[PDB]
């Protein structure tokens, strides 16, 4: 077995003992390992998937393996591979491409070792992905894969943006599963997984003491609340930015104080708008928001000397690293952390005080810096993503006629039942104990003892 | 004057003191006053209203009166009442019949002189309700009313699912405003109002320590949310029960140890289905469910000695308090305050240890035993409510024709966009700074820079 | 019987069923009724105590009855009197002289009237007292009533320091025990009968939302530390200033930010030397250090309009609430809530939006808008209470000769195995279970398996 | 220069970097430095140093280079060392011995190799050490040595005990200075450290979500106390077990059940005294104690299947690792993470459940599995070791005549001023201002403006 390219194949046997510690955190996947081995509901499928390649991600590529899948998979950012469980994986016997620290350009070579085998388009029939890059590159440079393609599922808010966007304007070929929207994502990895790994990689990339120093969160949606939960338990004291006022309050009412980089919040493009009082303070900067350039130029002038920049949203442009790297001088402090000197670009001094530390080169800090959320954690996610490629395979799109196609071709989400059964098998993982209704009280309140337990409106 | 029935009418000036303060307290709801009251949008109105007659309701009262509306008020329940609230909302002039303590002949009889004036029906034409009783008379009793009323808004998860059963069976005669499914109401008051006034309550009630005692929460919506945190905070040891498995999920997360009363989960009424260890071991009940008997008679036959139970819920039929009046001896401490004396019902001998702690004889503790929600966090709901009342009250649905009226027969939420503008001047109000998105960044993330900023699938 | 002036006698009843409840809060206390009721070791004890008349107070004066001794009992604060404690124990036919909302004539009246039985000097011989008020009067005043005193037991570090001060003078004239210095008084007590009770007290008299707001707390020893976290704990955004480093480096570890109201830390007296800003932004002020003008005229003029101003160190003095009587003018919102209008003394505008809001007339809040600390905690300040009236009775100073007087002229500390032995009540009223060393490892340590446990150097 | 032994002499450049950033992070350290350069009250020592070689102590060990002194270094444990550190330090021309991953031999040889120069003592004449093992190889096997060394300052409890033990048999041959009992140390390192150090080797030995995981933390002393906030922050449900009532009274207050391994805490010998029942819903076990055979075999074998054992005490032996050697298979996962296989000896099943983790080999899991403390909490301890060293280098005890000699043979603290000093640094490096007292203010607490601000009694 030859089809593949990793770091080291010989991190294998480190990788599959991580591999099995994870399976005993992961009691969501694992049940539909059981559950569904006799059934084989994948036999026949052929997924390219792109996600970052730690060991929960071979959890998951296992399960879909072991439900009848093949596959070929690559990371979906340059530095959130762990080597060990791609070596793993791949001295399983399964197409893997991918390692920690890869160049742009080897990113994209991954995902091209994927689509082709032998120099020739794979027979793929599902794609996995998390943030949409090879469901672009499917699109724009592989059309006729698509027509063989039953359906995506997608890991991310911001695949699904790029997804909606292509379904308004009538060019997504394939439906769609959007894998974010179940509770048991958005409301377990995005939240707690961050709460779990910030601080994890902060202090993996920089040792610093957190209590009893500033930070500032930019955003408060679910990875902001969980971002700003993982700095102020810490001892951190946490600032919040928003331009949602229904997310800003409930920073407010979480306990942060509410500020923005701007005054009074009207970003105008001038040095003049800064709050360089606040800036000034801040030890720690930290971007949640899905959105472009959230700390810019003018932020990063002004920070705190020696302040942390990172960044935990899905893509680097969050920060204006291009605006760093063209005029200020980066010293390596170790893989993962540079010095960032704002002295000028020609050099730089060892001993410096005037610079900043920015970690994974801006790309998401969790991965990059530490090993992302943890098992127990992305069990949810992904029991979610088997569900998804189940029921988009089963479906056979691909093979429906024209008008038929017309009727499916849509981003849907799972529907509330299977979250529920998700989420009952992670309790149980924990060793949490749920009350059965009595037909009297289901009655009451108006649901089957089965579940579902709550209107679709509900929002936890 | 003479059109009310209140307490002691001298506590007015105490009372208007306390409305002054609340009025810096809750710049949504006057922002909506000076926004709105040279339109009189509410001319003509003339609104039942049956909320829970405090400071934050005065302020809501005074807030419709201010906007050109005649009211008739009652609260909506029995406990809930600030009577210096009461008394200053007499004085000036306005129609309430309230008190703290009244009994349910005194509350049927309360909200009766709302709806009847001078011995007749009044002609009202719009509802305010917070848990369905006055909707529920106004139909069974006084259906020739809803003729002219223009619709209902509510306040409470409990009376919009009651709405929602009306709704289904075609029994429903006006359209409604579920109130509650606003974030700025939901997502702000059941989750922080209880943060707040379930710790204040207990404290107000028995001065007892919470620090390092143990605490079960049944329930762990947004009201189980609060609890929890309001438990926690202090310092308890705090279990949580569910039957949702999403929301049991939530509470491992967030850091609860997830139990049952019942061997596994199974309630199947008889003695030996008690977890009896468990129980012995809680110092503290509190039932947040909108369900029936989740803390039913055996389980109140296994708590630990001199245990508080008490109910957040908007019922007390949480728990089952029926049972303790049939076989166990009441001594009140103080209003509000009953030790529950478990050795029967011929007496009680005041040295007795095996006794419960009830508060507010299982009716909505916050309300019972302290003040309810703050005013900054009623400003959010109270907001909504006007709102909601200026909607339907302009939409006129009693003046349409037959045809017209039945595709308008509905139970509708507020826009997100008024959401937004609602928690805007809450977040202004702690001094928060909400930032504004560029031109590019909204083009990015697909929103305008005015907002709306979510989906209406979006959950926070 | 008739010598007694409370507020209310009818409300004994009550009080006597709070007492009740609290006797099984205070398994320390109640631990040594039991054990000393035979031996009536306070047999002949006649104690003048002044001590704030709450519950906790009642059972405290009701084990040093249990145990043999009279007493004459008034309060050490002019709002700190619970009327039902009072009540109840001068229906139980003990002297007490207490009210809630004294003025200061009738302050030292009460205190009198505990001095003088039928108008002429009480056989007293022990003083348990708590703040030094009582002290200072009968050295001031009564020096031949202090020859036939065996000695006082002081609750306070304000107290201890004016004992000390005494002793370095030589104007001591019986022993003293520091109540406070025990394990179980200042570092239970102290910090989270406050952590308990600020927050407590601040609801009742303001009922405004916490959380999201900001907060200076002035100092950080043991009532600063529990005052800080009863304000975070409830989503406060919390400062802190203090005087000593070390006690401000652990505010910092804490996870607060740590900030003068002076600029540079410098308090020249002038206006210029006000952080303005820092004070501009501020919703609550609390001053913990039992020093004086800690909340000076300058700090005052400076909040940001409807701050609320309080205390809880033992003596109104850390707020300078005489510039304001003089100034300002003073519009009562109900007993012990003030709003200090700052537009001048002539009158007010019920409108003006510019006041602070005043708990309590300055004077210790928890105890002035609330019922001070719970009785689990106050079990352990009273046990220490009991052991040190036991000691210093025993011990019979007033009758040695001169010259052994000398040697025994002294303020102590109870020995750390009663600490020890106090504290392990208390735990095992939370029902927690102590491990018992084994032979082998107490040798390894170099204990004994009965302690005590630490070397006196031991800081906990 | 090659008289050094570390694993990679290339790492050096990587340490420098991370040197120069920890000197930022050290501002009480780093103020030292420039304050005593000029005067170099160093010059002439020699200092023999075990401590942990991690870059906090490199920054130790350049402050007293630069202070005079010449140093030979070991680490004080076989997995602390950080070997970027070890190789900055040898390739500054300082002698060390010291790498990740020691055998016991290779242990006890690097002490010997700072011992020895040349084949023959050195003339060492000052001791820094940490926990005890190189003052006893002086005490035991070179007498002589001690003849010519004017001081020992000792880092940790454990050492403390250790000398005051020798000093209570008259075996102690030099004085010390008890660097632990600072508050800067003791109240600051021992706690804060293990909050941030503890949860990170967790994180980075297993990458386990805490979060609504069960933990048993043995001992509530500064490291237990610090410990059990690192889980509770997390969201663990964290148990504390003490034999001390009085810090055993503080967990309670402080929100967490107090629970003993042992039946009614009795601590027999016998399986049939440990609480299975606790013992197997336990995930996580830390030790904190200082104490022998705290976790023991009977805790060992009921522990939940898949728990995480570990200890943060100084010393290995709190865990029975001999009986885990003795009689289970050990699976290394990587260095510092072994799976212990319950099964038995005799070889394991890659997928036996039935397993625990063992982290660092039972050795101190913050320094084994992370990096220990932060620089900016080391910077308090470090500080007073340089200022110990300092005074006992000065007072020059090997040259004084016996009768002075008799009289300074002592174990000391450092004086308070100088902890205040330390945290004054250490309050300035957060952005902290601490207030000046005024003259009127000084005098009314009875303490100078300077300080101390405290008496010798205060516990903070
Ligand atoms: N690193 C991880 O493991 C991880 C985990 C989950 C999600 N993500 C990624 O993080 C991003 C955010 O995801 P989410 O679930 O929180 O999305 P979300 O929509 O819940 O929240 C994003 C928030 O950013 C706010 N925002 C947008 N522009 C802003 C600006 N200029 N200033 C301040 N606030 C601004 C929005 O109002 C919104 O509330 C996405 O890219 C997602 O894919 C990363
Ligand atoms: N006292 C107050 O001020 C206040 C504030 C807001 C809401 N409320 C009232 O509180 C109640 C709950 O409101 P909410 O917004 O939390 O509703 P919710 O639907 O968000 O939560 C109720 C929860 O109870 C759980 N539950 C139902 N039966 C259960 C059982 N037998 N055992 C355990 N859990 C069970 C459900 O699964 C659900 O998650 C309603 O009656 C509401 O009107 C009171
Ligand atoms: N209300 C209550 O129930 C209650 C409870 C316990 C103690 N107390 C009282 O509270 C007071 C404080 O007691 P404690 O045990 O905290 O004493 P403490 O000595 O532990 O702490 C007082 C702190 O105030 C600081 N301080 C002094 N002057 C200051 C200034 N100008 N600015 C800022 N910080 C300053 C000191 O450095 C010190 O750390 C005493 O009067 C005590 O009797 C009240
Ligand atoms: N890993 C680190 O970086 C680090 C940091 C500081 C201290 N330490 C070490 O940690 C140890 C503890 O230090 P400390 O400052 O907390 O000491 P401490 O004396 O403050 O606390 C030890 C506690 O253990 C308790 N204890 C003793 N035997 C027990 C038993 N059988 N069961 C339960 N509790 C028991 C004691 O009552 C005491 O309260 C020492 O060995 C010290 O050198 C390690
Ligand atoms: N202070 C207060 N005034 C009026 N309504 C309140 C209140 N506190 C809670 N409520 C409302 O009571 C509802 C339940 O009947 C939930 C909440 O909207
Ligand atoms: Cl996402
Ligand atoms: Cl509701
Ligand atoms: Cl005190
Ligand atoms: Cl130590
Ligand atoms: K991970
Ligand atoms: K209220
Ligand atoms: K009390
Ligand atoms: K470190």
């Amino acid at each position: 077995f030859t089809d593949y390219k990793v770091a080291d194949i010989t991190l294998a046997a480190w990788g599959r003992r991580e591999l099995i510690i994870a399976e005993s955190e992961m009691p969501a996947l694992m049940g539909l390992r059981r559950k569904y081995a006799g059934q084989q509901p994948l036999k026949g499928a052929k997924i390219l998937g792109c996600i970052h390649m730690t060991i929960q991600t071979g959890v998951l590529i296992e399960t879909l393996v072991a439900l009848g899948a093949e596959v070929r998979w690559s990371s979906c950012n340059i530095f959130s591979t762990q080597d060990q469980a791609a070596a793993a994986i791949a001295a399983a016997g399964i197409p893997v491409f991918a390692w920690k620290g890869e160049t742009e350009e080897e990113y994209e070579w991954c995902i091209e070792q994927t689509i082709l085998k032998d120099g020739q388009p794979w027979d793929a029939n599902m794609v996995l992905d998390d943030g949409g890059d090879l469901t672009e590159i499917l699109h724009k440079k592989y059309p006729q894969m698509l027509e063989r393609i039953h359906g995506i599922t997608e890991e991310t808010t911001t695949g699904v943006h790029r997804l909606l966007d292509m379904l308004k304007n009538g060019t997504l070929k394939v439906p769609a599963i959007n894998v974010n929207d179940s509770v048991t994502k958005s409301k377990n990895d995005n939240k707690y997984g961050c709460r779990h790994s910030l601080n994890d990689a902060i202090k993996r990339g920089t040792d610093h003491l957190l209590s009893g120093k500033q930070a500032l969160v930019i955003g408060y949606g679910d990875v902001g609340k969980g971002s700003s939960q993982s700095l102020r338990q810490e001892g951190m004291i946490v600032k919040v930015a928003e331009v949602d006022p229904i997310c800003a309050m409930q920073a407010c009412m979480d306990g942060f104080e509410v500020v923005s980089p701007y005054k009074n919040g009207i970003n105008d493009g001038t040095e003049a708008s800064i709050d360089a009082a606040l800036l000034g303070k801040i030890d720690l900067i930290v971007t949640t928001t899905g959105n472009v350039n959230v700390c810019d130029a003018n932020m990063l002038k002004a920070l705190k000397k020696r302040a942390v920049v990172c960044n935990i949203g899905h893509f680097d442009n969050e920060i204006d690293t291009a605006f760093m790297r063209k005029n200020w001088a980066w010293e390596e402090v170790k893989p993962q952390v540079h010095k960032i000197h704002r002295t000028g670009k020609d050099g730089f001094d060892a001993h410096n005080d005037d610079y900043l530390i920015l970690l994974a080169e801006g790309r998401l800090v969790n991965l990059g810096n530490a090993t992302g959320h943890p098992s127990r954690i992305m069990d949810g996610s992904f029991a979610n993503q088997v569900l998804a490629q189940i029921h988009l395979f089963e479906q056979k799109y691909a093979d429906l006629p024209a008008a038929e196609k017309a009727k499916r071709l849509s981003v849907e989400v799972l529907p509330k039942k299977l979250d529920e059964e998700v989420a009952l098998e992670m309790v149980k993982g924990f060793g949490g104990v749920v009350t059965q209704l009595t037909p009297k009280q289901a009655e009451y309140i108006g649901v089957s003892v089965e579940g579902p337990f709550k209107p679709d409106t509900y929002r936890y």
